[PDB]
């Protein structure tokens, strides 16, 4: 009750004053069981902005686990390939990038034209989609491209996911039979050196915890974060954050956000 009353102060105070739709979402599921330990508005559609690279470099892994493709092939490009925010993939005109080098850039830097790379080596939007519903997911989508992925217009079902789907497909990646216990492990392992997500859920984690995480930020208000966390130096749980429609700040979102993590972590439990 106590983390569920923060998510509803947290969405009142970021969505009162919008004058457009607005919404805040929460997921926790327990990791080992998927049992829903407790949710805000689960079924509700939000952009998935950047998280959805997590899902990207799953359906990477597949293919590799399938023998159609390999973590050290090298691929090559252009200086106008390059959207905003490539970071990483910009310093490696030269050099190309690894097919592993790029997903720990769309992962651990949130790296725009590493995503838009990897989604060629799969066949586009159409094809992380086609994965995903093959897996039984039939709610979340991918539709366009990086950046404009990002454009968040209210009620638009593009590129958005729910709580509960996103969740639970974070927990068959991680966890279940879909990867193999080698590249499950490497997909964990790129969360877990996420960059770009200090302050969030990061910034309220206590010592000796396990925090392996996704960020996203978006247009119109548009922010969220997925996570596999827990104490003792072991992911236990998901936790699944979006929201969108606030006209608030980066840095107020991000506040809210970070105070849904305290109350989720003080509240934790057994
Ligand atoms: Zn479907």
């Amino acid at each position: 009750p106590e983390t569920l009353v923060k998510v509803k102060d947290a969405e009142d105070q970021l969505c009162r004053t919008s004058h457009r739709p607005c919404r805040v979402g929460y997921i926790e599921l327990d990791l080992n069981s998927g049992k829903i330990l407790e949710s805000f508005r689960p079924e509700e559609r939000f952009p998935m902005m950047s998280t959805f690279k997590v899902l990207l470099c799953g359906a990477v892994l597949s293919r590799i686990d399938a023998g159609q493709e390999q973590l050290g092939r090298r691929i090559h490009y252009s200086q106008n390939d390059l959207v905003k925010y490539s970071p990483v993939t910009e310093k490696h005109l030269t050099d190309g990038m690894t097919v592993r080098e790029l997903c720990s850039a769309a992962i651990t830097m949130s790296d725009n034209t590493a995503a838009n790379l990897l989604l060629t080596t799969i066949g586009g939007p159409k094809e992380l989609t086609a994965f995903l519903h093959n897996m039984g997911d039939h709610v979340t989508r991918l539709d366009r491209w990086e950046p404009e992925l990002n454009e968040a217009i209210p009620n638009d079902e593009r590129d958005t996911t729910m709580p509960v789907a996103m969740a639970t497909t974070l927990r068959k990646l991680l966890t279940g039979e879909l990867l193999t216990l080698a590249s499950r492990q490497q997909l964990i392992d790129w969360m877990e050196a996420d960059k770009v997500a200090g302050p969030l859920l990061r910034s309220a984690l206590p010592a000796g915890w396990f925090i392996a995480d996704k960020s996203g930020a978006g247009r119109r208000g548009s922010r969220g974060i997925i996570a596999a966390l827990g104490p003792d130096g072991k992911p236990s749980r998901i936790v699944v954050i979006y929201t969108t429609g606030s006209r608030k700040k980066t840095d107020e979102r991000n506040r809210q956000i970070a105070e849904i993590g305290a109350s989720l972590i003080k509240h934790w439990g057994l």
